[PDB]
């Protein structure tokens, strides 16, 4: 996240890190036994981490679990990124407490205008590389699909939207990929990608969720 704040720990309690051997994307609890991030996070090996701050120090809220099966969209196209998102069921449930929660799926999708939540331990430079050990959070509102379309010609699809600042300064970044978007309470968004951070006029470009409810629904009940 490249021009947030640091949320405070546990503060976003969702949150999950994955991890193989070191911490490479994000990712949001949606049930006990169930996250969701980026199908372009996918790899063999994954512990996810929940109740994370500091991803270097053991502070005492942690459950890591390991993945027993992890699920990308059937038609996610890792040359466009349409479709850019992936089930990881936990080898058990996590224990759910004020600290590690679920967020809620979205029954609707959010308009223009709607301010989200954005959170990752990615990249905080738009220029050269810092990474931190805590929590970064950054408050953004959608974008229309007329900007965001003009900000990326021929690459957006109806499975995409734009976050951010068209004048740059506050985005998401590498690192941030396959977290949360949150909007009124429910998931409404993953960090999928863009050019560069924090660059003007290219605003990050996340996975538009409302769009899979279904598939996630459908999916969790048979697996
Ligand atoms: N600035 C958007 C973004 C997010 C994740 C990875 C690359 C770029
Ligand atoms: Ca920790």
């Amino acid at each position: 996240i490249v021009g947030g704040y640091t949320c405070g720990a546990n503060t976003v309690p969702y949150q999950v890190s994955l991890n193989s051997g070191y911490h490479f994307c994000g990712g949001s609890l949606i049930n006990s036994q169930w996250v969701v991030s980026a199908a372009h996070c996918y790899k063999s090996g994954i512990q996810v981490r929940l109740g994370e701050d500091n991803i270097n120090v053991v502070e005492g809220n942690e459950q890591f679990i390991s993945a027993s099966k992890s699920i990308v969209h059937p038609s996610y196209n890792s040359n466009t990124l349409n479709n850019d998102i992936m089930l990881i069921k936990l080898k058990s449930a996590a224990s759910l407490n004020s600290r590690v929660a679920s967020i809620s799926l979205p029954t609707s999708c959010a308009s223009a205008g709607t301010q989200c939540l954005i959170s990752g331990w990615g990249n905080t430079k738009s220029s050269g590389t810092s990474y931190p050990d805590v929590l970064k959070c950054l408050k953004a509102p959608i974008l229309s699909d007329s900007s965001c379309k003009s900000a990326y010609p021929g690459q957006i699809t109806s499975n995409m939207f734009c976050a951010g600042y068209l004048e740059g300064g506050k985005d998401s970044c590498q690192g941030d990929s396959g977290g949360p978007v949150v909007c009124s309470g429910k998931l409404q968004g993953i960090v999928s990608w863009g050019s560069g951070c924090a660059q003007k006029n290219k605003p990050g470009v996340y996975t538009k969720v409302c769009n899979y409810v279904s598939w996630i629904k459908q999916t969790i009940a048979s697996n």
